[PDB]
């Protein structure tokens, strides 16, 4: 079930998928649509799911990973698609070899420097390339 703040923009909740406290590679994801294009991972907040919830169901069910929940970065509108973002630093502590998205559609995963996610993301997804800014 989809959710909506009172402004029609969709819910949603995604982590930043740090390899270690250094914060210097990331987890990207491929598109659903487009597997040769790299995403955030993240996803539709249930009723009354709390963000930090949210975010971290998501990141297990697209990217397969789990670890230690860190800070709110910020909350992030695409004014296009009309979806609002909390995007959480998380540090990944378990690797899991088969998770949902892999089974159910082929979904891949990969390791990026800052710098690298940032250059895959511009193009298609650039609010999500503006996640790294600070
Ligand atoms: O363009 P499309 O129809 O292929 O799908 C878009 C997006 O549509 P939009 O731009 O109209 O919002 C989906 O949102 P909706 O239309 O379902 O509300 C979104 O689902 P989401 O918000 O992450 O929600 P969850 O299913 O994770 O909860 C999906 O991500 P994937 O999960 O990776 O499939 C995106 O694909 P892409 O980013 O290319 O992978
Ligand atoms: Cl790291
Ligand atoms: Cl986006
Ligand atoms: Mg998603
Ligand atoms: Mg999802
Ligand atoms: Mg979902």
């Amino acid at each position: 079930t989809r959710t909506y703040d009172g402004d029609g923009y969709k819910k949603r909740a995604a982590c930043l998928c740090f390899r270690s406290e250094s914060e210097e590679e990331v987890l990207l994801v491929s598109s659903s649509r487009h597997p040769d294009r790299w995403i955030v991972p993240g996803g539709g907040m249930e009723p009354e799911e709390e963000p930090s919830v949210a975010a971290v169901r998501e990141v297990c069910e697209e990217a397969g990973v789990k670890g230690t929940l860190g800070r709110l970065v910020g909350i992030f509108e695409n004014q296009e698609r009309k979806h609002r973002t909390y995007v959480y630093v998380l540090i990944v502590t378990e690797v899991l070899e088969d998770w949902e998205d892999s089974v159910n559609i082929g979904r891949k995963r990969e390791w990026f420097k800052i710098e690298d996610a940032i250059k895959v993301l511009q193009y298609h997804k650039p609010v999500q390339a503006s996640y790294f800014e600070t």
